[PDB]
């Protein structure tokens, strides 16, 4: 009916969706905080929905397969298994002829994660060598930039990080964030991410610039009459500083000296 709860499909993600720490078990939609939470929140408080928190199934953002077909949060909006998004999900060309998305919550770029104190210092710099290893994580919207760039130096890159005997792809995040901090490896991420990571890990930087420029939008399926709903609460959260407030408060932390 016209009040029907709204599957909201998700992924794990610091700080925009993780478990909250709990001594007991915790159960619905308190099993999870972040950002994209405290966004979710809001949304629903000015729209007036219920909601319903849904990890994607496959653990992936989404990209179109060698079937032609989607997967992860993308897919799950195509078959109308999830009526919003929310998640730290790029706007791109692609993903616009197959879901709609709300007008971006925040801006990003890919740039390069790696650690402190060593000769690299651009993308350039990576795509030259061989011994220091660099990808990015599956499926999701940095792979697809490389595998379809048309620059020499990232079509360089793809052909290296799609063909290394460990595979070079990560799973997701963290994976990706445990390899740069434990192997000769350099992960290509998006902006945002960056700033978290680095932040928390001081012996880690940002190599470069960024080499796109994009932002994150609510999904919803193509259609979807929350999507223009959404945009004009984005627009309200913006101009009340809530935005403000959200991103201060998941990018908290003591800096690097
Ligand atoms: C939310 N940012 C993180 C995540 O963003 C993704 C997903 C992307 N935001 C998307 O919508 O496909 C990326 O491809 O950079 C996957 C994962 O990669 C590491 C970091 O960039
Ligand atoms: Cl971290």
């Amino acid at each position: 009916g016209a009040n029907r709860t709204l599957i909201v499909t998700t992924i794990l993600e610091e700080p925009y969706v993780m478990y909250r720490k709990s001594d007991k078990p915790l159960y619905g939609n308190d099993r999870f905080e972040g950002y994209c939470l405290d966004l979710l929140k809001e949304l629903s408080n000015i729209l007036g929905f219920l909601y319903d928190v849904k990890l994607v199934p496959d653990g992936k953002y989404g990209a179109q397969n060698d079937k032609g077909e989607w997967n992860g949060m993308v897919k799950e909006l195509i078959d109308h298994r999830a009526d919003l998004a929310v998640a730290p999900l790029t706007i791109t060309y692609v993903r616009e002829k197959v879901i709609d998305f709300s007008k971006p919550f925040m801006t990003l770029g890919i740039s390069i994660l790696y650690r402190k104190g060593t000769p690299i210092d651009s993308a350039d710099d990576l795509a030259k060598q061989t011994k220091i290893e660099y990808g990015a994580v599956r499926d999701g919207s940095t792979m697809t930039f490389f595998k379809k760039s048309k620059i020499s130096t990232y079509e360089k890159m793809w052909a290296f990080m799609s063909s290394r005997q460990q595979s070079a792809l990560v799973k997701n995040s963290d994976e990706g964030i445990q390899r740069v901090l434990t192997t000769d490896y350099a992960l290509l991420m998006e902006s945002t991410s960056i700033e978290y990571v680095t932040q928390r890990n001081c012996n880690l930087t940002q190599i470069g610039g960024l080499i796109d420029s994009k932002g994150y939008g609510v999904g919803t399926p193509i259609g979807s009459p929350y999507r223009d709903k959404i945009t004009i609460a984005i627009l309200q959260l913006q101009e009340e500083g809530k935005l403000h407030m959200m991103k201060e408060k998941w990018w908290r932390g003591n800096g690097c000296p």
